[PDB]
């Protein structure tokens, strides 16, 4: 296998259940906004810059794949071109360019630090090693190469703004220029260079211990200080802004991986085609990472787009951790066996439905304890949310006799066809407020207002699939790719309750 | 060799490196006291009880050493009982019992897990992996032994203080118990030891990564948030004060070590020379470890002993370095033979030197650029302290043809002797204002007011050793280490000069 996928889930789990202690932290007041920041600068300035340059000195430029980076970093230009033009039509002129840049490095910058490299690292540590010196060369690069331009931007509305000035363009290209510099990540990336090139890629040996501390530090922290800032930033948007919010997130979780995709596969004509495919499905991984928090810094510190940005860099944390999971796991699929495979979704199945489980049985928690389920339309919704909890139940068990599975097979279907009724009720309820058994088979199926409109859409734009998967089973390439949509939605249904109630 | 003695001058760097970063970013305002705390509750509340977690459930109790802990339980318990009968004969009776409480609680509790951990690990990683277990072990087990007999002291003191109480002995044992109870360490152990039991010592897969992520980030976490802590801590104490200070850092940093050595040596009646030695010189490394910084945070939340608790947890930090690092290489020197013994004593000089060049580097530039290098007694200071960096640098070069060692000597020796010559030239400003080359060898030798008095106090000292040093050898066991006890003040001198105007 080329990508060691059984190791994404724990590494999901750590990347986004330390987001969720640190939002937890902040949530419950253990730290307070203006506490958090002593965990940020932290991070920023001390931990982060010691992990660029450990890794930036270790790194043998003798060695790197040049056509990857290429690769990346033109689909991120790609992606930003795209983003930035389109914008530039689309927006409204007071406020264009401040859009046209905070827009496109939004779309294009990963969290490539604190969400990327533990899950590259999981993936790929052991299979393909090279892959993860990667993180540091496009992460810096990109910011390099296509920051400016945006800030850029930022700097010509800022001028724009202070309409009492005239001045000439040459400020403005260096300011922006000099606000990349600035950032830590592009000038730790030149004196990591450099040192490597003055050490050889050896740190010293008294110095190594020291990078290690604070390096070694920056994984936690700054996914728990990524947790902390993500508490009270979703604001409500108006209905435009979560249009751009949501077309900027498939930018950069969908588009952007295509096209990272697309790039190796034009680029990279090298021979062997497990290289080829493992890092054409790198490519895809790395352009799923969730918008760099750095996006939302950069928005505060220009006092532009900071509520869209924010937001949409929140969002994009939290709808990654599923793109990314589906996305791996998918592209695993086409080297596995059906016997691999099959296993594979169970294992796919049980990974959803402890994430599910546990936001369930939140989401329950909460709406009981309130006491809220007795009112319209949570009187519904705490049916579907029990009926959620008892279909993940049910698979936990079924990943671990005849009798037991004939048995956890009527738990499993009969709250799962369930779900789907519910889900059709209390989509109702908004409107009006406003074949034979298979035992030796390892697979079970062959036997508030306005956000409650959130969930009834999501949930329905979920349902196609198990329609279609049991009587198409009564098959080929799609069939296993949507018996695992279906598997996704049959379990993670309950997630989607918990992303908009908890 | 028992000890990775190599390994633990880069250990300290990383240690007081860190810590001296979060001392930087403190002085700097990077981060201000209001928002270090979110950097203290995330290591407090989830990278050590995860670090805790992570361990106590991998722990292999069919094989630890029972008698070690023993030893050293026994020897922190005995520091604890002189500590706290003498405090309560010595003090004075309005403030006896939360001395009796607190004084007791420094004097054994160690810095175990923020700059203990990564010493013992770069000493005993590699030669004795199993030494590693026991800072889970003793740390825990200390707070759970000897912290509540200190709390229920000081909730006598709380319960003397409130004169219009009279109440019962039994809420007084409750409370400080329940104060240990209450602390991460105490609880993730009992919940960790719980789970060891119950998983073996195999932590789930999905869960693995999680707490490797928490508990690999508490190292640099902690000893940042520990230099934070540090900052405008030491206030100026009394005379009593002073001296209460030092002799219970002299409690922890001397008496305690050497009570651990004793009590392994009574106790562990093993076998093997080797093992015995090595668990001997561990014990004795243990008892070095600084104060804990949660008994400076027991201090605060009683409102008791708080000066002298956190300035002495300060002072203790900082004066465990050297005496961690000479003592662990004169633990090492009986196991060496006289050339490797040479090599090795030029390697202390090589590390004292750099720290005391960057120290002396430091001084002199505050010296300088605020041109107090005009006025008395820093006049004769500057001299010092210029001529003691020129020490350091000879030692470097030292470190690294036969001209130029003849050349090298005469800097090293005429600014070494002139050291010594403004050693005592500057301590009189303080009282006014109130044999043949041997060029075949490896050592070199054998060829404010108030502060102020502080600084020269303490080079007599070494004026002391490097006279008794040469005339001797113009030898046997004594010899080596004073030889090692004058090489760290020739080369230390500066650090002294550092620690006091810095
Ligand atoms: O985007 C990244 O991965 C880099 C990064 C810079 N500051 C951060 C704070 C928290 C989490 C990640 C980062
Ligand atoms: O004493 C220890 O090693 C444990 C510890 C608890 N809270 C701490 C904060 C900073 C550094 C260390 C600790």
């Amino acid at each position: 296998p080329s990508m060691s996928i059984t190791r994404l889930f724990p590494a999901l789990l750590e990347c986004f259940g330390i987001v969720l202690c640190g939002y937890i932290a902040g949530r419950a007041n253990v730290i307070t906004s203006t506490q958090a920041k002593g965990l940020g600068n932290f991070v920023s300035r001390f931990a982060l810059p010691a992990l660029l340059f450990k890794n930036m000195v270790v790194l043998n430029f003798s060695n790197v794949d040049w056509s990857f980076l290429y690769s990346i970093l033109i689909a991120k230009a790609s992606v930003f071109f795209i983003v930035c033009v389109l914008t530039l039509l689309v927006a409204s002129p007071d406020s264009r360019f401040s859009k046209a840049g905070l827009f496109p490095i939004f779309a294009t910058q990963s969290n490539d630090f604190a969400l990327g490299y533990p899950i590259v690292e999981a993936l790929y540590q052991t299979t393909y090693p090279e892959y993860l010196q990667y993180i540091y060369l496009v992460a810096p690069i990109s910011l390099m190469m296509l920051n400016p331009i945006g800030f850029i931007f930022c700097e010509i509305q800022k001028w724009k703004d202070t309409q009492n000035a005239s001045q000439n363009k040459i400020k403005i290209v260096g300011l922006g220029l000099l606000r990349v510099l600035q950032n830590p990540i592009v000038f730790m990336v030149f004196i990591g260079i450099a040192f490597n090139f003055i050490l050889d890629r050896k740190v010293p040996v008294y110095v190594e211990n020291f990078l290690d501390g604070l390096g070694n530090s920056f994984s936690g922290s700054a996914l728990f200080y990524l947790g902390l800032t993500m508490v009270g930033k979703i604001k409500r948007l108006k209905k435009s802004a979560f249009v751009v919010l949501i077309l900027l997130i498939t930018a950069k979780l969908l588009v952007l991986p295509l096209l990272c995709r697309e790039m190796v596969e034009l680029l990279d004509k090298g021979d062997s085609v497990v290289n080829h495919t493992s890092l054409s499905n790198y490519a895809f991984l790395y352009g799923v990472f969730p918008v760099a928090p750095g996006v939302a810094i950069f928005a505060t510190q220009f006092n532009m787009e900071v509520e869209i940005i924010t937001s949409g860099m929140v969002i994009s944390t939290f709808v990654s951790a599923p793109i990314m999971y589906v996305s791996a796991w998918l592209l695993t699929f086409p080297t596995m066996d059906p016997k691999p495979l099959a296993y594979a979704i169970q294992n796919v199945s049980f990974d959803i439905s402890i994430v599910s489980l546990i936001s369930l049985i939140w989401s329950l928690a909460i709406l009981l304890l309130s006491k809220k389920y007795k009112q319209l339309p949570h009187m519904l919704t705490t049916n579907l949310l029990i009926a959620q909890s008892i279909v993940c139940a049910g698979m936990m068990i079924w990943n671990f006799n005849f009798v037991g599975q004939i048995l956890v097979f009527v738990l499993l279907y009969s709250s799962l066809y369930s779900t789907y009724l519910w889900t059709g009720l209390l989509a109702i309820s908004l409107f009006l407020l406003k074949g034979k058994h298979n035992g030796d088979s390892i697979d079970s199926a062959f036997f508030q207002l306005t956000r409650h409109v959130l969930l009834c859409l999501l949930l329905i734009i979920g349902l196609f699939a198990n329609l279609s998967s049991c009587l198409w089973w009564l098959p080929g390439r799609l069939y296993v790719e949507l018996q695992f949509f279906c598997a996704v939605f049959n379990f993670g249904q309950g997630f989607i309750s918990f992303g908009i109630f908890g």
